[PDB]
């Protein structure tokens, strides 16, 4: 089978699994991306608040695929809320690219109470065409409410942590009722500890042939999520996309359901940056 992709409610295609590359030095990063768009991986995600754009603009030009068959994603940080036009155009010169696939709110951060500002500020950006596709990262639904009552604008993606520990049934559900994506950070619970060494996983695994990350990245596919796994290592950023010769049945994804604890690893969405 061929890597699906997801139309997004404004009309934009998106890969719906893609590599997630964060805190890594320019070495690890260069070298992950080349890796995976070598693999097939046509998706990648990064953060202004990572510093390594400029490694991941580096990759890209590199790399032989077409700036067009590229889904490029970066995100506008906290203390930026306010400047996001500022903080865009340094984004895009330091990955070397004209315009943006998704741009996504980092954090809302509550406390401040910028995140409006910051997405008419987006919402302006992309009607300038420097964003195709614009979006939020950990946004709680009364954070969507807020944007959608005060804008008329809603994202087309709500990138949330979301792994097997922490199903987020309920924000899901809101996402998509409101057609705004449900898109996953840290997809194996930073390490599958609690997850990759449960039975359902492990027959899983043995069922299929595949590693407990294999199992549960489709588990995120074939719940309709977009997936981000997060890997600098050349072998895992391989595994991870072989997952697209096999499904999992409804009753082998309710087995993955009973694992659900409410179980936040990541920061909090309410608190962070205040």
């Amino acid at each position: 089978a061929n890597p699906t992709v997801i139309k997004l409610q404004d009309g934009n295609v998106m890969p719906q699994l893609g590599l997630g590359v964060w805190q890594a030095s320019n070495e690890e990063v260069i070298t992950a991306i080349q890796k995976a768009l070598e693999v097939g991986y046509r998706s990648i995600d990064t953060a202004a608040a990572y510093k390594n754009e400029e490694g991941v603009g580096k990759a890209l030009k590199n790399a032989s695929v077409n700036r067009e068959e590229l889904f490029i994603t970066t995100k506008l940080w906290n203390d930026d809320h306010k400047r996001p036009r500022e903080a865009l155009l340094d984004s895009l010169k330091k990955l070397q690219l004209d315009y943006i696939d998704l741009y996504l709110m980092h954090w809302p951060v509550p406390a401040i109470d910028h995140y409006v500002e910051a997405w008419k500020g987006m919402i302006e950006l992309q009607k300038e065409g420097l964003i195709k596709s614009i979006g939020v990262c950990n946004f709680q639904i009364h954070h969507l409410q807020r944007l959608i009552d005060e804008t008329g604008v809603t994202p087309v993606i709500n990138q949330i942590e979301l792994h097997p520990l922490m199903q987020q049934r309920q924000l899901h559900a809101w996402n998509a009722t409101h057609k705004i994506q449900t898109e996953s950070w840290s997809p194996l619970a930073q390490g599958g500890k609690g997850v990759f060494d449960q039975k359902v996983i492990r027959d899983l695994a043995d069922k299929y042939g595949k590693t407990p990350a294999q199992i549960v990245i489709r588990w995120h596919l074939d719940s309709g999520l977009v997936v981000i796994p997060k890997s600098v290592t050349p072998s895992r950023i391989a595994e991870n996309f072989d997952v697209w010769d096999f499904r999992l049945d409804k009753d082998e994804l309710g087995e993955i359901a009973k694992l659900d604890q409410g179980k936040r690893l990541g920061p909090d969405p309410d608190q962070f940056g205040g």
